[PDB]
């Protein structure tokens, strides 16, 4: 059943069942942040370099091209055999993609999402997958911001809004801050 | 397109497994151990079941009694809102039934989704027994098993010397 | 009063956490409650006097566990990490200012305080997470400084 | 200001005293928390005492100190083992939570005039204790902000069977 | 190195850096407790058959009988490869020796140490081998135990010691406790 | 006969590994990531070694300064007082060093035992308890016949040959 795959340059991990693929400029170290993603727990499926392909109109799957499977490179010390070093339950063959969390240069040319209200998103063949950006700033917890960005695209999608919550007692908070008297 | 089954459905490490038969107050309160160990709940108890590709079962949460579970002792108790968005699912594709008290199949609407017959007593730690049922499948999907680890060892044994 | 900072349980013990600008002080809560530890507030600390030796901090009755980190928006940590990540409240101990001995009356109460120079790729959570245990340590007994200090002063009385 | 037998421990904040028979074995599960990141107050010998008109205090006495019994291991020390973050001098109980050999509504108990709500739990042959003490500790806490499960099923439960 | 191998059955772990050889009887089970082990961040090196030399007076190497190596079984569902399931860092090829924790039924005919008092040995090659006796009653948590033994052997090796700790405020105690009335 | 090196002496899954080179950042931070993270402290700032056999080097802590740190901001802390008995260690064989500077395999002479050695190119960023945590298990890997050439082999085999 094996349709076209384009080619994508990132890191596919499986980040509490969800598959969360990471962009970004060099110089962010993508992998050095898959690498820490794997002791948390989480799944490497690939580094670098990602096939995706598509499968119904609302869904993506990404692979590592098979040469590359469960090889990860660390710029400096090497590269190494991830299943080897952290055991079966580390690496998986493949994911379904439901994010993309695009890693960007902190400029304060422009701005970020500061609600989480907008929703941005990144077309894969026909499918716009949802992508959110966050600031690179040299020793930020990444692994802990990815993390983080995949519970809370589950939480949303599942009901619970924070960002909505928030909207909602907007002016009850204002109401009790004000009262700073 | 619908169904029900009896069991757990749990994610563990990325691998959706469906542990079939009770006792032991086994189940719930193995869902719950799985949880607290960093795993996904996707249902207890009853699991709605469909069909994907020719060979893949995909499980899911019922839109009613979701996400909950049932401990004797202090009752229910929602998993999304005591564990927080890491512990719980939805989806999974059931890639291996892990059924309690060798190697095997189950079809459920002729998928044969492979199955494992864990032959339970008492004390046992089934936490621990899911989660290496579940490595290990994956690991012999990719190649690796103990008889060609055993393998290398007697080659080892044999010719190095 | 009401103040500014970060409200977190760690292993039990309030710090309030009261850094600067830039370096996030709430990537720091988040990894601090991923680590086992409790917000109780993240800016807007509602703190209020009991003994005049001791001081409580809570959560405000609206909002609580909110937290907006930059780029995610605003996240809401009880739905996140659930229950024992999130507490309503806890007498404060120890104020830890990031950067980049010492007090800090609070209702009067004198309430110790430490200060942490952050450097070029720091990590805070296993800072403060520390600066909180031997707190409780020192507070115990066991110096560490004090208990080294003696042992190199015999350690210097020693010769031949 | 009395005294009290029991495990105390701040089970992520949460003041608990476990009481419980004997082969439940609960220094043992004190053991197990302390290793989840738990706090160990006091094991056995909890001093007790009131503060307000609604909350009690438990609190390590001057000299026991962070120490337990392992049978076959003997006498070890909590804080010397397990380090700083694992011992607590004192804490506001919460909740009782009462292991129980025996096997066949909410409960509560009384300490200096205070309703302490308290859970019972059947230890049945093999069942993990930390664990279940944990979610007490974690769902005593969302019942008590708001978030009660119980209420919501039932409440869910009721207009299902009316959308018939 | 190339010296003369005995042969035990038992469950050669190191904990915490700590070789522990954990015997006992089948149905105890040393193996499932081997990995209950493995999975909090320990490591195995020989399940069932443990291959032990002296190498000096004080001191003994365990390893597993390398045909054997990095393999155990789990009665439940055969056998692993503990290597491929949990990667390098669960895994060594040898470690010392340094406690024996011997798991014995729960029958009410032997006292156990109640204080940490007794200080049993077993000899292996000449040396005496320091070694523990702890009750197994079905479903306790075997492998918290044993850490706490590996831990409190530390401890005590180092100058801490629960147990004169305790002896030394044996009266303060017991004079506060009658302080209550 | 003892020598004494500069740098921190760790237990990382049972490898004895060396950090030299203080990154100002400071090797005594590291080195408390690390203990956070589960592994063991032999010795910071300075370490006592000695030889054991050829191919073979210990590294024992001083009976002075012993299990403690320094870390600017709070002082001196005790490991063994704030972690326990699990995050410390008398001593350790030396299998690897780790240079921290601020094709490879190389080596480092210490009493006529090469020992195996890695140079980190390091920069401002760097997760370093990582990087010493997988140079850890990949060193072990290594002794064991796991590398990743072959792993990328066995790729470009089942890719050539459409699989197995």
């Amino acid at each position: 059943q094996l349709a076209e795959r384009r080619s994508m340059h990132g890191v596919l991990v499986d980040i509490y069942g969800l598959g969360v693929l990471i962009t970004g400029d060099s110089g962010v170290g993508k992998s050095e942040t898959a690498l820490e993603l794997v002791q948390r727990g989480h799944r490497l499926i690939a580094d670098d370099r990602v096939d995706v392909y598509q499968q119904d109109e609302q869904t993506i799957v990404g692979a590592a091209p098979p040469i590359l499977s469960h090889l990860l490179e660390i710029r400096g010390l090497g590269i190494i055999d991830v299943m080897n070093l952290f055991g079966a339950g580390a690496v998986r063959e493949d994911t379904t993609i439901s994010l993309i969390v695009h890693l960007e240069n902190w400029t304060p040319d422009k701005t970020f999402d500061r609600l989480g209200s907008g929703e941005q998103t990144q077309l894969i063949f026909d499918v716009p997958v949802p992508k959110i950006t966050v600031p690179f700033k040299v020793g930020r917890n990444l692994a802990i911001i990815i993390e983080v960005a995949a519970m809370n695209f589950r939480a949303k999608s599942m009901g619970y809004d924070a960002t909505k919550t928030f909207e909602k007692n907007l002016n009850h908070l204002i109401e009790h801050n004000e009262e700073t008297d």
